[PDB]
């Protein structure tokens, strides 16, 4: 759904944005204010809480132009093997957003689009099933926003 990608180009300029760099913003273009607000919260929380399964797991995978899909994916997996739920469902987005700043650090921001594209095709492939049979997001947000 095309809803779900705007929150991926949102969750990520937020996180570039937060670094300094920028990006296409969508901090009002579309709908679902609601929801990437609550997002963006939820993704600050989740850096900053948890001691450890963080810094090193970002360094699992290190996007590369040559890089495949399948092997992000299989980070995106580990992530969500012992079933799914909102708590987990942020780490799937602060984890892009870290790939793509990391890319920008190394001169490399057109890594960032293929980051969200990846992002976008697994929301609507692993996530999404979960989310319609979960209250969809509307729900996020009145536990957690
Ligand atoms: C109230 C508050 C606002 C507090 S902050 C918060 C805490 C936890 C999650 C979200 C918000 N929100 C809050 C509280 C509790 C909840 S909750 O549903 O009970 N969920 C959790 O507590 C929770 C979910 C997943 C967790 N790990 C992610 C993957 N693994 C490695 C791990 C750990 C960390 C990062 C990446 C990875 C990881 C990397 C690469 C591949 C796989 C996994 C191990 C650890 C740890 C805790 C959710 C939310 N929520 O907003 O969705």
């Amino acid at each position: 759904s095309q809803s779900n990608r705007e929150l991926v180009v949102d969750f990520l300029s937020y996180k570039l944005s937060q670094k300094g760099y920028s990006a296409g913003g969508g901090g009002g273009g579309g709908g679902m204010a609601a929801v990437k607000q609550a997002l963006r919260e939820a993704g600050d929380e989740f850096e900053l809480r948890y001691r450890r399964a963080f810094s090193d797991l970002t360094s699992q995978l290190h996007i590369t132009p040559g890089t495949a899909y399948q092997s992000f994916e299989q980070v995106v997996n580990e992530l969500f093997r012992d079933g799914v739920n909102w708590g987990r469902i942020v780490a799937f987005f602060s984890f892009g957003g870290a790939l793509c700043v990391e890319s920008v650090d190394k001169e490399m921001q057109v890594l960032v689009s293929r980051i969200a594209a990846w992002m976008a095709t697994y929301l609507n492939d692993h996530l999404e099933p979960w989310i319609q049979e979960n209250g969809g997001w509307d729900t996020f947000v009145e536990l957690y926003g």
